[PDB]
């Protein structure tokens, strides 16, 4: 019906016995009764501050709530004690609730020295309160001796928000909370903690990931596990991963570029935690993170209808200052959102109906050509919403000079529909890669997809390095190759790892898989590091790739994050060539996102 937004406060900075409130964790009972848990800071700072673990209950379902308890009391006078970062996780099988949290002595995640007894104060302790009777009464215990099987993993820390309990498959009742792990080599790691013993004894499953961080789990229609993890490397992205065998294990972890983030927790949950295993509820999920590559704010709820493949609704629930953000399923259909403002912790409600998206994820494929050129490319409307819609219509956000129109055929429940969207790019556009937004308009709910038209670029996929001068791959993935793979957060980097790695000039050859009519170069510096751009640059072309023709192009790019264009006379070439002259403030080494060719395919 009618949609809904509501938010209040729970704690604010230097009010009620803490100067600082940080990293909310939030719960439904099996009473339908919520906690909020939550950092009580006295020094303002994660551990090792002498931390406290709170948390306030809401019986009437969010509107009104108690008086803040300690569930973990910090120590302030010295020998110190601090409790941080706080993760619920409900058995609603036996009905148990653990709350999850650090317990520091001297050492916070950094410095955590290597070993496991509880006494050992340089170790960062892995802590569980247990109350078996709806969150009022704890039992503490210090977990690490269990969950560390590696002796190299020196560090740990659970992920704070919530985690989950398998319903389904060979492992149901499974209780899963996720970790970040230091490892010998120093890499953060992820791994899932587990229970089959609905709380009595825990283990570490396998270490999976590099440059991962605080990450969650959700177990998908079919139950498999989904990681999505912070991206502590700076990608600009979540990382995601699945396990098959219910978080013992997870398969290879990719950068999720659906899902921007600023190296910020997240939270994603079932929207229907209860439905049968492989129903269409049963695949919905919400995702709230912020939704902004570089700052912790434009806080945004996406949903997905499909295991989280597609996520084709969102919403922005807060535009300014938004930093952890967790939802949790209410028992009365709605849901909840405990998140940080900046003032402390802030609660959060929301329906379905607020959100205003249809479950009718749609593909329009990517399209290459030239400037001048009309091209119709499909559409596919997948309709997972089972509810009939007579007129949809497509707005499509393309360039201010394009000529551009949306078509989609009626909605039907069950069934597919087809659309169409038609673009004529005039003569003089710019080469480049054009983002498109498309949005499915619709009577009830709307749904929007991303797809790109590339104008005058050359096919990255029909590349391949032909020499670079230099590359780093022992300490980090600085392939040459990675300037064609089609990622910003992906860079080729010159070697560093050896004191004799070469200095400037640089050198980067394309072999462009054939012979083209080629005009220009667009140069994308490293995005997440802003000491191996390149300045002063020359360019070069090659038709047999040992005879060099050039300088065709000279001159010098800026800081600009963007693509940088070095354009030339038109000509003949099976290959170019970069040689990068000089650093940005006169550095070692050259980092490059990106290089696309302007050229006709
Ligand atoms: O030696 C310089 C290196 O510094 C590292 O910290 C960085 O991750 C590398 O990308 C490289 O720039
Ligand atoms: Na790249």
């Amino acid at each position: 019906g009618e949609p809904l937004y509501t938010e209040q406060d729970l704690a604010v900075n230097g009010r009620e016995g803490f100067p600082n409130y940080r990293i909310p964790a939030l719960t439904v009972t099996p009473d339908g009764d919520l906690l909020a848990s939550y950092d009580g800071r006295p020094t303002g700072i994660d551990a090792p501050g002498p931390n406290s673990i709170l948390q306030r209950r809401s019986t009437d379902g969010g509107r009104t709530w108690g008086e803040q308890q300690v569930v973990s009391a910090g120590q302030t006078t010295a020998p110190i004690k601090g409790f941080s970062d706080p993760s619920y996780l409900v058995d609603r099988e036996t009905g148990t609730i653990f709350n999850f949290h650090v317990y520091s002595q001297r050492q916070g995640f950094a410095g955590s020295r290597p070993g496991t007894d509880p006494a050992d104060p340089n170790v960062l302790h892995a802590n569980v309160a247990t109350s078996t009777d709806g969150g009022l009464t704890w039992s503490h215990r210090t977990i690490t001796a269990d969950i560390t099987p590696d002796p190299g993993w020196r560090s740990r820390f659970a992920a704070s928000g919530e985690g989950i309990q398998l319903r389904y498959g060979p492992h149901a009742g499974r209780l899963i909370q996720q970790y970040t792990i230091i490892n010998a080599a120093g890499a953060f790691q992820a791994v899932s903690v587990y229970s089959d013993d609905h709380g009595r004894t825990w283990r570490a499953g396998e270490a999976v990931g590099v440059g991962m961080d605080a990450n969650k789990t959700v177990e998908l229609s079919d139950g498999r596990v989904l990681l999505n993890s912070r991206d502590s490397a700076r990608s600009g992205y979540r990382k995601v991963a699945v396990s098959t065998d219910g978080g013992h294990s997870y398969g290879p972890v990719t950068i999720d570029r659906d899902l921007p983030d600023p190296t910020n927790n997240a939270s994603i949950i079932r929207a229907f935690p209860d439905a049968p295993a492989g129903s269409a509820r049963a695949k919905v999920l919400l995702f709230s993170n912020a939704a902004s590559q570089t700052s912790r704010s434009q806080g945004t709820i996406r949903m997905s209808c499909d295991d989280g493949q597609t996520w084709p609704v969102s919403k922005v629930f807060q535009p300014g200052s938004m930093s952890y953000s967790t939802l949790t399923a209410l028992p009365d259909g709605t849901y909840g959102l405990l998140y940080e403002p900046g003032t402390g912790i802030r609660y959060a409600n929301f329906n379905l109906a607020w959100l205003g998206g249809i479950c009718a994820p749609f593909t329009i494929p990517d399209v290459a050509l030239e400037p001048g050129q009309q091209v119709t490319v499909p559409v596919a409307v997948t309709n997972q919403s089972g509810i009939a819609v007579p007129k949809p219509s497509l707005q499509l956000d393309a360039s201010p000079d394009w000529q551009v129109q949306g078509s989609v055929e009626p909605l039907m429940p069950g069934r597919q529909a087809k659309g169409q969207v038609t673009i004529t790019v005039p003569a003089g556009t710019t080469p480049g890669r054009y983002r498109v937004g498309a949005t499915l308009r619709t009577s009830a709910g709307n749904a929007s997809t991303t797809f790109t038209v590339t104008v005058g670029l050359l096919d990255q996929a029909r590349m391949s390095i032909a020499d670079v001068d230099s590359e780093e791959t022992a300490r980090e993935d600085g392939r040459a190759s990675n300037v064609i793979d089609g990622n910003p957060s992906t860079f080729w980097h010159t070697e560093w790892s050896r004191a004799d790695a070469p200095g400037y000039p640089h050198r980067i050859s394309l072999d462009l898989g054939g012979t083209h009519t080629i005009s220009g170069l667009q140069y994308t510096r490293r995005q997440n590091s802003a000491n191996e751009q390149v300045a002063d640059y020359e360019i070069y072309t090659s038709l047999n790739g040992t005879t060099w023709d050039g300088p065709v192009a000279s001159g010098r790019f800026t800081t600009s994050l963007a693509p940088q264009r070095a354009v030339f006379p038109a000509r003949d070439a099976r290959y170019i060539r970069l040689v990068a002259l000089s650093e940005q403030t006169g550095h070692k080494y050259a980092a490059v996102a990106e290089l696309e060719v302007e050229g006709q395919r």
